[PDB]
């Protein structure tokens, strides 16, 4: 209800200010990434999520898990799991399930 978006407010405030958040804070540049425009065929990040939520642009909150999950996804097809990247991205996404499961 009310409640299904405040709930998403507090999370990704929560994810804004992560330290694993930095790769998700705004989206990639493709001009400096090379091959990302070609992979990931729907790119997400929080900064977007923040203008569609900020916006209504979410009618509940499974919408908004399924963009957040998409950022997860997302980064597991393009980075390695021992990248970099790849470590704060299973660092966001299992912070991410777990907070999301301590409501619903
Ligand atoms: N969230 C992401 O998927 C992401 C990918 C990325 O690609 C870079 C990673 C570092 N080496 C060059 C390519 C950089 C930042 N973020």
């Amino acid at each position: 209800m009310h409640s299904d978006l405040t709930f998403c407010e507090i999370i990704l405030m929560e994810m804004e200010s992560h330290d694993a958040a930095w790769p998700f804070l705004e989206p990639v540049n493709p001009r400096l990434v090379s091959g990302y425009r070609r992979i990931i065929k729907n790119p997400m990040d929080f900064s977007t999520m923040r203008e569609r939520l900020l916006r209504g642009g979410y009618t509940s909150s499974e919408e908004f898990a399924a963009d957040a999950l998409l950022v997860f996804d997302n980064c597991q097809t393009f980075n390695e799991d021992d990248s970099e990247v790849g470590k704060a991205g299973h660092i966001m996404r299992r912070f991410f399930e777990s907070r999301w499961e301590e409501f619903y």
